Order: structure tokens, then C-alpha cells, then sequence
């Protein structure tokens, strides 16, 4: 039976640990994939960690040079959340150097984008098999979320980017039924830049918090109705949740325009909470180190930095990276609303440590009704490996 | 359909071997987790070994210093009983450096407690996903059984400790429906100390045998009705089943007070048998070596040491450690009552052997209707490993 | 319920990536079988990669001399498509040094041929267990497709060869119900040579494109009704899709006779498309390097080389090998017709590289309704391995 | 639903290969258990390989001295037939240094016998959990088949031995319903010796061919009705199928008495075929080398050596060992009778080869309606391993 992500978000007070794979610590000996983009996404029955492999395993020579972001050996596979991205438990989902995956209550749709930088093709899988195909409309690295895509009453949505990554590019939405592309829409944000959205279903509409990789230290935002009418802009809160970013003291927030004079960025997430927001970000403001989630009073519809709640998930002395959003269906949490959860990717190796390789492990957290003590669930792996 | 742990315990005469993983012997080559607290617990369909990993694997450098009891890499995972705690068969249950897990006849509830020593949070998982959260009420190492928790007609119960470990602390019961905390109760035992209970369902009430880590060489005891009214005290039998302990010759038993002048302790178990008791303990009275189960005539309601039955499971020349209790549901044994089973953790490595590491394997036994020959199912691993 | 491969083929425009195992790249560290003949085949529920092992694993001494095509250690096993042929995920299907496998909508029939070159026996497995047996009728290496066999409304068909491999031999069809041989038929092609057919269900009839290993650089062809009446000949198109082959400039096509003066060959595939054909082949015309698929206008019923569509799957600078055909059932793609898919085997090691061993990995593709950018999904493994 | 092994045996003409694990060849690199007694046994749905591990893995130091037949680390586990006895696919069945296992159409009963030589206990598992316990009645190595046990219409039977192994001992039958011992019977064969029976269901009665380890080179035989009335004796055929044995030329057969003047023996099998027999045996008559199956005209009820059919499964230049019998249920083969299948254990290492270790792999065969070419499916492993 179809799965109804119609409900709003359970207003949540803190975040409690859900899972941790220790993949990289395990990889020293076990047979673990060198991975990246380890996102989470649930079905009426299970939560899964999706990932992108470099076609290799930790502590092997083939993990050499796994910094490179786009290879023909790259594949999207999945394991049950908390389980490390190891060979013998992984399902192959698709070939991909960029991806997204979700469940309509019946089957898993996954989208694997591969091919030459010039014309990349996006391969929709519904229930395992390729069911539809999306070519690069603009011939500059067709790409996608690197996090869960949303499915509201059987129909699934997601955001793709094409064009350069250091200036204006183009941004489309896509819609599908059982792996069938039955709808698309152009996102017009001139002077904007929308990368790797972190989406979730709220109040019937899928809300996204994304990455301005051009000039924004604040995050693109966009709300999507099932008819593809959208509002796109920026997270109103006057607290830059990107990296690199400026200081909280010196920054002006906008619901309409990119702020700061910083290029670059990194994937991130936010959760509306009526009027407030939960927003994640690295602790360091220049490096991908540490992690923490912030609750901003009226941060969702206004430019304030009122900080009701703050919580550290990883300390500033430890490597983080991507983070992303998903929800627990109703058929799982028992809640009467979609529990806001998220994950954090903790990258290790190149280009900051003595390794030929580059991989990440994760730490997932979930919205509960109470506040939770601050701590650090860091990767905890000892580098270099013998293959150095 | 819900599972009725209403029945009393099948009065049992001996204990026959149920499973043995040989994890540590296998770990020398295979990819096995460095583990500890390997408890067992059954559902209407399967029996599972739950465990706590150090986020590492045997014979790898990351297993270095796995004596430390509380790390952020620590996770509760599970395998089918008898199967070793290996990577590729393990389900992730929760992050935890202390835990308990059981099945209400419908789903698995697991409780993983993690976080900083000061304010640890306990994360209830029901059917995999975090469903409820329990903060440290007393800011001193919130912790739990390290063995199966009980579920009587759909509702599950268990015992947590908070406060120091070498003197007075606090002890609560908790109750849940489908991962929902719908009840708690304070256990008042001033001058007592209740650690890591080994519970089982008997006569409708969940009975526990626990660890006095303060002054008792005899074991705290407590019986719980579904309304949270409890009797708490000590195992009446005048035979100290803790470690370290004094001699059986010189010891006076109490149903009310801790006896002996010994600090420290170790997890252990007992089974009421009408009036008698089955109680386990290490053979050595000062060291965690060997193991044996004893039947005491009227040991449950009186201070006698009548020894009807005795049986050695592990010899005094071999390492043991924790032990713990569970039952076979009715939907499994076919019996007309809850078969009393138990397990024994056999620790190896630090601090007694030439290893950077510390792990354990197990040997599970079950209540049968006849007496069973004595023997030793010892870990059987050869240390040190190459990583020494 | 039985599975109806009655429909014709969805006329298709391009081919999009479906899966890629990276087995050989993974094998450097993980425990992967040394394999060959990695074909694909789907059931109403899953797509599987079938393979032939040398009874050994990559980077082990037992993979030494795994060039030899026929050993008693050879076994047909299977994994889910996209998953590498690794030990812990593989199901044993049958013992075999030549094979085929398919699903009647209810169970998997597999055919494993083993034994001495003189009298090899073919062991039909239906649903795992041996159900029927086919002896070598002509005492010269009884063999089969090395690709999917077809099942049209519950009955399954396939093509076997017996006799020499460098001149005239004999060619039979076989038919079965639930693993029962209930029909066979002799294929009379004097002056022809039919090896390793790549079959699929079209318009109710199973069409095959095969390998002339005698004199043909063009491919035998054969269409089979469920009553075993057949048309056999050659792919009309005047474009030689075999290897080695001559140039496209100098070649005359036939629907009746073998053309070219070349011995040898390699497995290959074609798809009728009404009147047109999709045909695969290596890029190199003398070596097993590269890969590409071609659409020929009226290539199916006439001798033309009109090239409507061409697409490179692997570049001429990289090793390929076998390729083969299968379809996505209706109970999977959702399409109203059988989606034409194929696979490519990419061989590595002996006799062209510095290895004691010989294995292959794969890259599968599927018929979509649009054209897809050209690229190379090459094996990507680094040889030699430490065992050199 | 219960499974009816009421039918007689399909009269069969030859034997075709069913599976082969290559465990030892795979073990050189993969994580395979050091094993022995690898028997096969089917349920209404799957065929499984059961085995006894030494609690260790090939090519590890713990496999050192795995000649010893009885250890406390010994465990009975299982995999799907054809699959090697590897860690990550194995289910733990029971602790055991001697065992048997079968399926009543509903669940798997397994019997694991462990303990001290003096009083060994046999632990009946039904559906995984220990359900019943059988003590050594005669205090001399309680033991069992080391092959499949039989289940005729829901009730399961098997043969145990106790007492010495080089002279008179005692032999009982046992009967169970859903793991419940509801029946036993004493087998009186004074001057006889019944070891490790190979049983199967025929004509409603379970027939056994066993091992005289005292004086017989011919095999004990016994037929069992569901009421425990039995005929016990020897295989009438005047062809000694044991090892060591005398020559076929010089030997007189008996249906009543042991013949030959040879001590020792090895597990073996026979199949009645109306009046004829299929009987297996090693080729060598003094060593456990090679293997072959023989059909003897009226061999079942008379002392003749008429040889209608003979077939070699393993050549005299290769190691064999145990062999044993099972059947394919009706719910699997589709046949109208129980297909006679068997397996062969091929031992390697100590005491004949340069290894600290001793293990075996297997090759299973099945009754088909035609004769099958002779060949050798030998273990094929290269010794010694690096750990020598
Ligand atoms: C900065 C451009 C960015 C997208 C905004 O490219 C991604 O950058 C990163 C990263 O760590 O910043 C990791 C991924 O592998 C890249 N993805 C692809 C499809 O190339
Ligand atoms: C002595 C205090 C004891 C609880 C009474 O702490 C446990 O001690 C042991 C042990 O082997 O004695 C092992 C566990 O890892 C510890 N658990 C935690 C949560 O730290
Ligand atoms: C050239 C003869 C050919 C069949 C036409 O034999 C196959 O040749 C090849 C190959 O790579 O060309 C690989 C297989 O292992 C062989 N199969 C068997 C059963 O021996
Ligand atoms: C010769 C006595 C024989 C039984 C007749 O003992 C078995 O002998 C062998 C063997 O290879 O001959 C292998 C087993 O491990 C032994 N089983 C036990 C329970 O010890
Ligand atoms: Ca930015
Ligand atoms: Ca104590
Ligand atoms: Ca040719
Ligand atoms: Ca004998």
C-alpha cells in the first residue's frame, strides 16, 4: 500500500543517536567499500544507508586516488542503516557519481547519474530496474541531491542541477510515478545557485534546504507543491549555515538573496518547525570540522538569530562533511507526524591526511521530544592505513 | 500477534548446550567484531545474540585498548544465536555502551545508552527506529541490564542504574508499549546497590537477580508487577553467587541485607523454581574463571545452602565473565511454560593476557527435564594474535 | 503465477546503464570468485547475474591457470545483478563449465553441463534441484548458450551444440516444463555453425543471434515457435558483428549463408526491432577490445548497413569479451512490452596481461526510449595482483 | 504442512552431479570453516549442507590439530547445498562432535551430541531451539549418523551408538514429534556392530545401510517401521562396500552375519531398488581414495555380485572419505517417488598430507532416469597452505 507523507513535521526539541556504522574503523581489516555521500532514506518497513563507492575497498590499492568525484566505476549501493557499507550486505542500486533514492510505500526509486561530464544521463530505477532516463539538458554535469528524495502519496520529487558549479547554473524539479517521469519544472533563480538539496515532506509540501556554491553562505530554500508550483529563495534566518562562511556577528540574513562574499560550500540541511528552524552546520566556519544543530526562533520566516536550542553532534576537533535530511514514515515511528531525522558524513583521508584514499563514515540522529546532551560521535579511525 | 510471557517457569533439572559461537577463535582470521556483553533474547520466531562492539574487529589495530568500557564508537548489534558476532551477519540495533533488548511478540525493542558520562541518554528503539529517549536523571553514567529485558503481554520492562558504582546509587524501573515510555518507578534500596539485572518472566511477574557492586557478595533481587509495585531485597540463599566473594563455609545469607565485606562484583543470574533457586557463578571466588550452576533447596525464600543439583559449564582453568538470563517463549519450545535458559560471557585478553585488546565469546545453555553431565565449553582461542 | 513473455520488444532508441559489479577491482582485497560467462536473467521479481567460477577466488594461488575453459571445479552460481560475484552473496546453481538459466514465472530453471569432453551430461535444475539430464548426443563437448534461456508462458527453450568447434557440428533446441524435458528438435544447418545463442522472447517467438565459430563473421540467427518449427540462417545486415571480422567497407551480407573467410569468433547479441536490428560487437575487429551497439535500418530482413543509431559502451582502449541478451519481464519494467537489455563481459588477465589468472567483470545496459551519450564503463582493475 | 515421505524410491539408472562447494579450494583465501561430516538434507523448500566445524577457519592457526574428532569447540552448522561451509552464510544448528538433521515438513530437527566421552548428551533441536535431551545410556561416546535422519509423515527417526568402537557396542533407534522424544527401541545385534547409518524413506519404512567397525567389511542393514519393529542384518550382496575390505573375488556375502576379517571402516550408503541395490564405496580397497557407485542385480535380497551398473564419481588418484544418503522430497523433484541422492566427503590434509589441519569438501549426486558418464569431481585444493 502507498505511503502517505502528507503529515507535517513533529515539532522536535533535541536529537538522539539513531545509528553509526564505523565503516572506516572496520575497513582497516574487513572488506568495506571506499565510499562517499552516505545518505539515509526509509520505507514503510526499513531505513537504508545509500552510498557511492569508488568501485574499490578500503586498504586496497584501488582506493588510490578516490578523491576524484566522478568515475565510471562509481556505483550507488545500499545497506540497512547503522550497518557499514560493506560488500556482503550491500545491494546494488545503480551506477552513479551523483544520486538520490526514496520509497513510494511500495518500491524504492533510485536515481543514478553517470556518464561523461558533457552529457550525463540520469537513470531512474524503480524497484531495482532502470525505468526512465534523463539526459543532461545543459551539458554541464547533470547531478542530484546526494540525499533522500521525497514521495508524497505515491509520487516522488527531487532537484537536479546542470551548468557550472562556480556561478549561475540551472535547476529543475522532477516528478515520477512508479519510476515514470510524468512531470518536470524549471526553477528560475537568476543570481542564485541551488546544489544538492536536503528535502523532506512537510504540511503536504516538500521543503528543501540547499547549497549555494556561488556566492551564498546562506542556503537556498524551496517549497514544492505536487503541481510543481514552487517558492524558491533563501533561509530567512540571519545565521549562515554554510562552509566556508563568515562570523555570526557580522552577517545579514535574507529570504530572497544570497549573502556573504564566499565561494564554495557543502551540503547541509534545515527543518521548518512552524515558524522556527532546525539547521545543521560544521562547527568550524572555514573547515569541514565538527558539527552541531541550532534552533532559531522564527528563523524560518524572518532574519533573526534567536537561538532557542543548540546541540553538538561532532566536536570541532574532528572531521565532518556532508549532512542531509530524511524522515521516519508514519508506518514506523508510530508518531502522528513525520519525525525529522538527519545524517552527517564524516570524511577522512585526502586531501588532509596521509592517505592515497578518500572515504567517509556516518552518524545519524533523530528528532525526539526532549533535549539531548552534547557529545562527539567522531569517525574514530586511525590513519594512515598499511597501504600508505 | 502479541506474545504472552504469562506462564511460570518450567521447573528444570539440568542445563543442556544451546549454542556456541567461537567468535574469538574465528576472529583470528575472519572479520569478527571485538565485542562484550553478548546477551541472548528470543522472539516468537528467533533467538538472537545481542552485543556491544568497540567499533573494531579482532586482530586489527583498532581493537587496541578495547578494555575501555565506554566509547562513542560503541554499538549494539545482533546476530542469530550460535552465530559469531561477525560483520556480514550483524544487524545494527543502536549506538550503545550499555544496553538491553527484547521482543513484545510483534517487534524488537532495544535500548542503547550512549553519551558523556555526565548526562547519558538512553535511546529506545522499537522495530529498529528510535522511538523514545531517557536522559540521565542523576548525571552519573545512566546504564542498563546488559541482558534481556522482559515483555509480559505486549508491555516491556527493565532496570536502569545511575549514580556511582562503588557506593549508593539510584535504581529505576521503566515500562513501555511499542517503544513508548508509559511508566517508570523508583526503586528505594538505601544501603543497597542494584547493577545489571538478569530478568525473566515468572508467574506473571518479572523476577530479577542483580549485582551489588558496593558491599554485597549476595545478589540484589526484585519482583515486578505490571503496575510497578515491587519487592526488592536479596537472594535468600546463604550461598554468595557474586565475584569476588567469600567461602561458602563462612557466609550468612539474607533476604533483606547485603552480606560480606567485599566491593566489586560481576553480572549474574538466578531462577526461582517454586521455592528453590538455580543460581550461576564463576568457580573461582576471586577471579572470573570457570562457571557452574547450583540448585538450592528452598534457596529462594530461605537462607539455606542445600545443594540438590550442581553442574559445571566451564572449568576453573578457563576464563568466564558475565552470565545472564532469558527464556524461550511458548511459541518456540512447545513447552507449557517458559523454559529457563542462560548464557555465559567468556572474556579473553586484557588485562590478564598478552593483548592490546579485550573481547569475549559465549556459551548458551537451556533448562531441560533431566540432569546433564558436567564439562567445559571454554573460549578456546590462542593468544596473543599477530597484532601483538 | 506463470510469467507471460508473449509480448514483442519495446522498440528502443538508446541504452542506459543498469548495473556494474567492479568484481575484479573489488577482488584485489575482497573474496571474489574468479569467474567467466557472467550472464543476466530476470524473474517476475529479481534480476540475477549467473556465472561460472573456477572454484577459486581472485588473488589466490588457486586462480592460477584459470584460462582453462573446462574443469571439474567449475560451478554455475548467481548473485543479484550489479552485485559482484562474491562468495557470501552467491547461490550455488549447478556444477557447470557451460550453462544457461531462466525463470518460468514460478521458479528458476538452470542448466549446468559438466563431465568429460567425450560424454558431457547437462543437468537441468528446476527450483534448485536436479530434475532432468541430457547426455552428449555426439560425444564432442555438449555445451549451451552462456546466456539467458527463454520462457514463453511457462515453457522454457534453449540451444545446445555438440561436435567440434572449428567446423561442422550439431545444433539442437530443447524444451521443458518445470525442469522436465518434454521436447527437442534438430537444427539442420549444413555449412553453418551455431555457438552460444543470445535469445529473447519477441512477438511470441524466441529469436536468437549466435556465433559462427567456423567461417562466419556474420551471426547465425534462428526463430523458434513453441512447437519447435524453426527458421535458421544469418543476420541479414551486411555488417559483420563477430570478432575477428573484416572491415565494414569490404563485406557482403546474407540471410542464408556465412560470409567472410575468418575462423574463430565470440559470443554476441542482436535485437529485432520490427524490421531494424540492434547489434552489439567489439570495437576492435581483430581483438576483444571495446564495445558499441548499432542500429541498422532494415538490418533484420535485408543486407544493408544503414546506421540509424550507434553507441559506445566500452572504448577501444579497454578489454571486453562476451556480450549477451535478456529481457525485463512485464511484471518489472511496467512497460507494455519486453524491454531489450544486454550485458558485456569484460575479460582481464591471461593471455594478454601479467597474471596467472583469467576472470571477467560486467556492465549491463537497458533499452530506453531515448538516445544515450557514449562512454566507457571499463573493468578498471589494476594488474598484476600480488600473486604474480 | 507436514511432509509425506511415504513413497517408495524412484528406481534410478544413473547419478548426475547436484552440487560441489570447493570449500577447501576457496578456503585458501576466503573465510571457510575447517569442517568434517558435511551431510545433506532437504525440506519441502530447500536442500542444506550440514557440517561439523572445529571452531576454526582454514589457513588459520586454530585449524591446527583438527584431526581430533571430539572437541568442545565443535559445532553443527548448515548452509544451502552447493554453497561452501563459509562463516557468513552459515546458520548455527547446535554444538556437536556427532550429529544428524532432517525436516518434518514444518521445521528442522537437528541432533547435536557433545560432552565428555563418558557421559555425552544428545541435544535435540526442533526449529532451532533445544527441545529434548538424550544422555549416554552406556557411557561410551554417545553418537549418531553423521547423515540425514528420516521423517515419515511428521515423525522423525534415527540411529545412535554407544559403547566401544572396536568390538560389541549398543544400538538404539529414537523417534520424535516436533523435537519430542516419544519413542525409542533397542537394536539387538550380538556379534554385530552398527555405526553411522545412512537412512532414507522407502515404501513407508526407513531403510538404513551402516558401518560395521568391528569385523564387517559388509554393511549392517536395518529397516524400521513407525512402531519401532525392525529387521537388522547385513546387505545381502556378496560385494564388500566397506573400507578397508578384501577383494571382490575372494568374499562371501551374508544377510545375517559380518564377513571378512577386517577391523575399521568408513561411513557408506546403499539404496534398495525393489530387489536390486545401489551401493557406494571408495575405489581403493585399503585407502580412502576414489569413489564409485554400483548396481547389483538382486543384491538387496540375495548374495550375488551381478553388476548391472557401475559409475565412478571420484578417481582412485584422489581423496574421498565419508558418503551418505538423503532424498528429494515430493514437494521438490516433482517426481512421484523419493529421488535417491547421496553425497561424498572428500577429506584432505592430516594424516596423509603436509598440514597441521584436517578438513573436507563435498560432491553431491542425484538419481536420474538415465546412465551418466564416469568422471572425477575431486576436491582440487593445493596443499600445503601458507600456515605450514
Ligand atoms: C563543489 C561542487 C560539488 C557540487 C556542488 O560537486 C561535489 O562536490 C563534492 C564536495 O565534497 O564538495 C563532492 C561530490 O563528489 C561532487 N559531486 C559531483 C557530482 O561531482
Ligand atoms: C563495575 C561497574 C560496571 C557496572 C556495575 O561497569 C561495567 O563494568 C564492566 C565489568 O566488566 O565489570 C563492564 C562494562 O563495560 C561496564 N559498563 C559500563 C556501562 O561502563
Ligand atoms: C571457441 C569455442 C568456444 C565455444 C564456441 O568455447 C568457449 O570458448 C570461450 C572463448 O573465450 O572463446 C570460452 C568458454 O570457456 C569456452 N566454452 C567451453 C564450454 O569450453
Ligand atoms: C572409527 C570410529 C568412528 C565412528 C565409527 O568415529 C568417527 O571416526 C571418524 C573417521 O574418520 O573414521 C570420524 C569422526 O570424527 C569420528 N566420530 C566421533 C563421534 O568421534
Ligand atoms: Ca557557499
Ligand atoms: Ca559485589
Ligand atoms: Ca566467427
Ligand atoms: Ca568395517
Amino acid at each position: 500500500t502507498y505511503m502517505n507523507n502528507t503529515e507535517a513535521i513533529c515539532d522536535a526539541k533535541g536529537f538522539a543517536p539513531f545509528s553509526k556504522d564505523n565503516g572506516i574503523r572496520i575497513g582497516s581489516r574487513g572488506h568495506i567499500f571506499v565510499i562517499r555521500e552516505p545518505f539515509v532514506s526509509c520505507s514503510p518497513i526499513e531505513c537504508r544507508t545509500f552510498f557511492l563507492t569508488q568501485g574499490s575497498l578500503l586498504n586496497d590499492k584501488h582506493s588510490n586516488g578516490t578523491v576524484k568525484d566522478r568515475s565510471p566505476f562509481r556505483t550507488l549501493m545500499s545497506v540497512e542503516v547503522g550497518q557499514s557499507p560493506n560488500v556482503y550486505q550491500a545491494r546494488f542500486e545503480a551506477v552513479a557519481w551523483s544520486a538520490t533514492a526514496c520509497h513510494d510505500g511500495k518500491k524504492w526509486m533510485t536515481v543514478g547519474v553517470t556518464g561523461p561530464d558533457s552529457k550525463a544521463v540520469a537513470v531512474i530505477h524503480y524497484g531495482g530496474v532502470p525505468t526512465d532516463v534523463v539526459n543532461s539538458w545543459a551539458g554541464d554535469i547533470l547531478r542530484t541531491q546526494e540525499s533522500s528524495c521525497t514521495c508524497i502519496q505515491g509520487d516522488c520529487y527531487w532537484v537536479m542541477t546542470d551548468g557550472p558549479a562556480n556561478r549561475q547554473a540551472q535547476y529543475r524539479i522532477y516528478k515520477a510515478n512508479q519510476g515514470r517521469i510524468i512531470g518536470q519544472t524549471d526553477i528560475s533563480f537568476n543570481g542564485g545557485h541551488i546544489e544538492e538539496c536536503s528535502c523532506y515532506p512537510n504540511d503536504g509540501k516538500v521543503e528543501c534546504v540547499c547549497r549555494d556554491n556561488w556566492t551564498g553562505t546562506n542556503r537556498p530554500v524551496l517549497v514544492i507543491s505536487p503541481d510543481l508550483s514552487y517558492r524558491v529563495g533563501y533561509l530567512c534566518a540571519g545565521i549562515p549555515s554554510d562552509t566556508p562562511r563568515g562570523e555570526d556577528t557580522q552577517f545579514t540574513g535574507s529570504c530572497t538573496s544570497p549573502m556573504g562574499n564566499q565561494g564554495y560550500g557543502v551540503k547541509g540541511f534545515g527543518f521548518r518547525q512552524g515558524t522556527d528552524v532546525w539547521m545543521g552546520r560544521t562547527i568550524s566556519r572555514t573547515s569541514r570540522s565538527g558539527f552541531e544543530i541550532l534552533r532559531i526562533k522564527n528563523g524560518w520566516t524572518q532574519t533573526s538569530k534567536e537561538q532557542i536550542r543548540k546541540q553538538v553532534v561532532v566536536d570541532n576537533l574532528n572531521w565532518s562533511g556532508y549532512s542531509g535530511s530524511f524522515t521516519l514514515p508514519v508506518e514506523l515511528s508510530g508518531k502522528d507526524c513525520l519525525v525529522p531525522c538527519f545524517w552527517v558524513e564524516m570524511i577522512r583521508g585526502k586531501p588532509e591526511e596521509k592517505t592515497i584514499w578518500t572515504s567517509s563514515s556516518s552518524i545519524v540522529m533523530c528528532g525526539v521530544d526532549y533535549e539531548v546532551a552534547d557529545w562527539s560521535w567522531h569517525d574514530g579511525a586511525i590513519l594512515p592505513f598499511d597501504i600508505d
